[PDB]
């Protein structure tokens, strides 16, 4: 009633343009361009209200008007984003995407260093409010300093953190004693333990070098092979019967009560 959820991460506003037909290098070549709500802790915080958690938002808009928008949208869908900073004067995040007319991604662009704008000084202006959250979900796409801060101080209360990419999940590396659950895929879980992860015969070696730099929780997502998941005390499976949705799952069934095991698959199904 009083239990709330509070994601640190990033808004962004994902822009998918494709052509109709085949694309013409040349002026404007019609299609359908939409617009859409993101950010992977911006759609965390979406999922959560969507599964009945009072979810705050702790991220970073632009003053530039889609950044409001933004904000407004996500209120709309339940999530508290009272909390937000709305940036003077810069560019609001946003993933540009350009499809193919089979949906075929064909080249990605990027803009969010108004996420390095999301610091320890703008949470610790929140640190009672983060505090007594019943539980915290950060993404990697915040800088390592603020990063630094949640694990730093959210007071006993669990960090599930969604390490967002390859590239962007290191910084979580020498600070996995620290997060309650890490939701890597094979790549991200690669990256962070120098391990490879040939197949599924590999991540018990893996989740082994996650737990002995204690990592209290790993759900580890190998794609087709399904999802492994490891608590350091020692239970682990697999569950070989979207990661927004994943993240979400696991931290509201937390909150929730479930157990490790049965929360996996519960989000598992979540994201399909
Ligand atoms: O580096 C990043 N790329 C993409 C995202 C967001 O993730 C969403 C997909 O899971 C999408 O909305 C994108 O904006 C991000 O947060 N950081």
């Amino acid at each position: 009633e009083k239990d709330y959820v509070v994601i640190i991460g990033s808004a962004n506003i994902d822009v998918a343009g494709y052509s109709h037909e085949s694309l013409n290098y040349a002026d404007s070549n019609p299609g359908k361009i939409k617009f859409t709500p993101g950010g992977v802790g911006r759609n965390i915080a979406q999922n959560l209200a969507l599964l009945g958690n009072k979810a705050w938002l702790l991220s970073a808009v632009g003053s530039d008007f889609y950044g409001q928008s933004l904000l407004t949208q996500t209120n709309q869908s339940g999530v508290y984003v009272d909390k937000c900073l709305i940036v003077p004067g810069e560019n609001t995040s946003s993933y540009l995407s350009l499809l193919d007319n089979t949906g075929e991604m064909l080249v990605a662009i990027n803009d969010m260093n108004i996420s390095n704008a999301i610091t320890a000084e703008y949470l610790a202006q929140h640190r009672e409010f983060i505090q007594r959250a019943k539980v915290i979900v950060a993404d990697c796409n915040i800088s390592e300093e603020a990063l630094a801060w949640i694990l730093d101080n959210a007071a006993n209360v669990p960090v599930f953190v969604d390490p967002v990419s390859a590239w962007k999940c290191v910084k979580v590396r020498d600070r996995l004693n620290q997060i309650h659950t890490l939701k890597p895929n094979r790549l991200e879980a690669e990256t962070l333990s120098g391990i490879a992860l040939s197949g599924r015969d590999d991540v018990a070696k893996v989740a082994a070098w996650f737990h002995q730099h204690g990592l209290n929780r790993l759900v580890l997502s190998m794609g087709g092979d399904g999802v492994y998941y490891s608590d350091i005390r020692g239970e682990n499976g697999w569950s070989a019967p979207a990661g927004d949705a994943m993240m979400a799952g696991l931290a509201s069934c937390w909150v929730d009560g479930m157990p490790f095991a049965e929360s996996v698959r519960f989000a598992q199904g979540c994201s399909s």
